[PDB]
């Protein structure tokens, strides 16, 4: 944990984002990346602006300097992989902002919980190597053995929580230094519960718990708040198909490259390679995206909007039109 320099901060604060509304559901992070020769500084500046314009750091005694220290300690710990890089967690951060403030999910949570969600977005994939839980277990890699021996199958999610806690133990980058007692505890418990909940192995069980709680006027209030945070970070994590088609498509290309590289190492290591991770299967993006929409994202967003989050209806509208756009790529091939 080397301290952030005056020079590193200045490199972010100078970025100005002319033309961009970071609060908008149609904000394009790809356009912002190649809109300078410092795409990393810009992403950091998008996150800084999102966090300050919410007004939440101020209310919880997090200075502008500590907040930016934190953004930059987070950025140092992401890797040059095609999808689970710093652009992805900044995307999840901005998208969660749209769900909270354009979708009015802010009304369901306290300000501390909204603050936690925006911060968690930035830690939720720390030190991701472009390989899924499954890779580590099948290869009996050290991390996989450690997870298996410890009894926790969520290999990556526990790695991420470990580095989050590392960054927050230095008061110079603890966005929660302003909290004490129950509030500091709730902040850490909820950041950890949310990251652990991004493991897609628990997708069905997290979705069903959230919906059972929303249907129950006598749900425990604390438990409902908690499940709402977990569902919102999960929503942000599978949000690529809720964006304007060309944005959705570039995300999909980036995730496919990352899966294909895992498939290359699984071959050179002679372990099971799924159809989807095999470069020499050349499966069509269109059928891929439609499959993801039909089996994961459409039912997910439709059910949470209907159950509770009416303000997020636009996500369901966009998945419908992205699907029809993929059906058109098929109909004209
Ligand atoms: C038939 O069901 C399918 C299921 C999955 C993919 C496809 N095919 C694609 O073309 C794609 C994509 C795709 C896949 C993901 C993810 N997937 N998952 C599992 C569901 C396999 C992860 O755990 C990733 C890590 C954490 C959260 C979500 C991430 C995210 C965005 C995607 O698109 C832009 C078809
Ligand atoms: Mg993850
Ligand atoms: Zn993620």
């Amino acid at each position: 944990v080397t301290a952030i320099t005056k020079v590193e901060r200045e490199a972010v604060l100078v970025c100005e984002l002319p033309s961009f509304d970071v609060t908008d559901v149609e904000f394009d992070l790809f356009r912002a990346r190649e809109s300078t020769d410092k795409p990393l500084d810009v992403a950091a500046a998008i996150a800084y602006r999102l966090l300050l314009g919410s007004g939440l750091p101020q209310k919880f005694g997090c200075s502008d300097e500590v907040l930016l220290n934190f953004i930059l300690q987070c950025r140092k710990k992401y890797r040059n992989v095609p999808y689970h890089n710093f652009y992805h967690v900044v995307d999840v951060c901005q998208t969660i902002h749209t769900f909270l403030y354009r979708g009015n999910v802010y009304e369901k949570l306290t300000e501390l919980e909204c603050f936690v969600l925006l911060i968690t977005a930035l830690v939720h994939d720390l030190d991701h190597m472009g390989l899924n839980n499954s890779f580590y277990l099948k290869t009996e890699s050290p991390l996989g053995i450690l997870s298996s021996a410890s009894g926790n199958t969520s290999v990556l999610e526990v790695h991420h929580c470990n580095l989050a806690v590392e960054i927050l133990s230095d008061p110079e980058s603890d966005v929660f230094d302003g909290l004490e007692g129950a509030e500091r505890t709730l902040a850490f418990r909820s950041m950890i519960d949310c990251v652990l909940a991004t493991d897609m192995a628990k997708h069905g069980s997290a979705l069903e718990a959230f919906l059972a709680s929303a249907a129950d006027q006598s749900s425990d209030e604390a438990a409902f708040h908690r499940m709402t945070m977990e569902i919102i970070l999960k929503a942000g994590d599978i949000s690529n198909v809720t964006k304007p088609f060309d944005i959705s498509r570039q995300w999909a290309m980036a995730v496919t490259e990352e899966f294909y590289r895992q498939g290359d190492m699984e071959k050179e290591r002679g372990v099971e390679v799924l159809p989807m991770f095999d470069r020499s299967k050349n499966m069509e993006l269109a059928k891929g995206q439609i499959g993801f929409i039909d089996f994961v994202a459409a039912p997910f967003f439709q059910k949470i909007v209907d159950a509770c989050l009416q303000g997020m209806q636009w996500t369901v509208d966009r998945i419908k039109s992205n699907r029809a756009q993929w059906e058109r790529v098929l109909e004209t091939r």
